[PDB]
């Protein structure tokens, strides 16, 4: 059934998406003479028409149908890649990303839909596997895919994804056919790890392309290489690190680890430094998300705690490069400062947890 292949396509690309205007913000920020603000402001519009549609996007789904919104969101998406490789004002972008956030949240719980229903209850780990895959993949490969074709000219990789938006539209035509006193913490730290993310993934474009005249070819190496090895890390070091550590204390050692890689990178000036940085910064994230996930189904209405780890996920991704966009106009390193001061919040959160956790346990007895 090559259908899964399309739908995983789908599902690629509309994460693809959010991810790449970040390598060539730089150059829109010069061209047209934006400032942060207005960059923080489009991928927090993307983020939150994205947060806003889901739910109403999963009715309309069950009002309309499953192969006709997944080919109307994919539509939908490809002419907003369109309108941002054709628009040059402040509205048509701002249109654009919203559209595209429309269609974020269009196509996911339509394709989520469709590939659960036509995987029989044999593999259903596979429609949420190879599917959680992909998302993060294409939200650090977004910017790969984007720096590089930015060689080519500087709206080429906005024409590149409208072309595979329309080669996705015709494969899906032509293929397919409650206490809140326990859950308060997993949010937090759940909207923490986004915000950090997110605020860290426009804090690199804007400030290294600042600091050290970083290209936008330079920004996609680098990016990429951090995915890749964040990746690599957590596959090959996470479930030792599970056996010799707990839930909370392995977060807190790997936000202070963030902590620690981002203060190298505060400090850092050469470019292979700056570099060798952003390849080893990633790893505390992409370690921190599967345990956040972990911690939140073992609380866990899974189905529930799913939705809420989606929404506050969506809601860091869009309240946090906002106000790094904000921030940067007052000082380049001040995102910096705040997503360290972000992350010791978190480890602050892990730590009264943990003191609760014990202090409940002792009295137990």
């Amino acid at each position: 059934n090559k259908q899964i292949f399309v739908l995983y396509f789908n599902i690629f690309l509309i994460f693809l998406g959010i991810g790449l205007v970040i390598p060539v913000l730089p150059v829109y920020l010069k061209d047209l003479g934006l400032t942060g603000s207005d960059l923080g402001l489009l991928v927090a519009a993307f983020a939150l028409s994205q947060m806003i549609i889901s739910p109403f996007g999963g009715t309309l789904a069950d009002k309309l149908g499953k192969k006709l919104i997944i080919c109307i969101g994919l539509i939908l998406f490809s002419v907003s890649e369109f309108m941002f490789a054709v628009g040059h004002n402040f509205s048509v972008l701002m249109l654009s990303r919203v559209i595209g956030g429309m269609s974020a949240g269009m196509v996911m719980p339509g394709v989520t839909g469709l590939i659960a229903d036509i995987s029989p209850s044999h593999q259903k780990a596979k429609n949420f596997g190879y599917m959680s895959a992909i998302i993060n993949s294409g939200f650090i490969l977004g910017p790969g895919i984007g720096g590089f074709m930015a060689e080519v000219s500087h709206r080429m990789p906005f024409y590149f994804a409208g072309a595979l938006g329309i080669l996705a539209f015709i494969m899906s035509i032509v293929l397919i056919h409650i206490n809140w006193k326990v859950f308060i913490t997993p949010v937090i730290l759940t909207l923490v790890l986004s915000f950090g993310l997110s605020a860290f993934e426009t804090l690199y474009s804007l400030y290294t392309a600042d600091k050290v005249n970083y290209s936008p070819k330079d920004i996609s190496i680098a990016i990429t290489g951090g995915g890749i090895f964040g990746a690599l890390f957590q596959i090959y070091f996470f479930d030792k690190f599970m056996k010799y550590f707990s839930e909370l204390t392995f977060i807190a050692w790997s936000l202070l680890y963030s902590v620690v890689v981002l203060i190298l990178l505060v400090f850092a000036n050469d470019y292979w430094s700056i570099m060798l940085i952003s390849f080893v910064v990633f790893i505390g994230f992409d370690m921190i998300r599967p345990a956040i996930t972990n911690y939140f189904s073992n609380i866990a209405r899974q189905g529930f705690a799913g939705g809420l780890n989606s929404t506050f996920t969506s809601m860091g991704n869009f309240i946090g490069p906002l106000i790094a966009g904000a921030l940067f106009d007052v000082h380049i390193e001040a995102p910096i400062y705040m997503a360290i001061g972000v992350s010791l919040a978190g480890v602050v959160i892990v730590l009264i947890e943990k003191q609760h956790r014990a202090a409940a346990a002792d009295l137990e007895d």
